[PDB]
């Protein structure tokens, strides 16, 4: 299944797109990109539309 | 001034931007964010648009 990350940021701002076998997988690579470049901000998901968007 | 980065790739997919003093300044904050992730692709770039481009 396709899953959906929003980024929002003071010193970067953007968008990105994974398939994972479930929610908790596609979690974890968006993870792995987005926890502590710098960005260490407060995650919110919507399964309705599988996306998640984390924001300082 | 505003810079861009595109993600093209097989694990990750996405486009992201920053307010930097320099291209080189826009390139070490897309290379923080985008150093590896397991991606390890090819780096392009295009003053005209500002815009930078990262392809597996």
């Amino acid at each position: 299944m396709q899953y959906k990350l929003i980024l929002n940021g003071k010193t970067l701002k953007g968008e990105t797109t994974t398939e994972a076998v479930d929610a908790a997988t596609a979690e974890k690579v968006f993870k792995q990109y987005f926890n502590d470049n710098g960005v260490d901000g407060e995650w919110t998901y919507d399964d309705a539309t599988k996306t998640f968007t984390v924001t300082e």
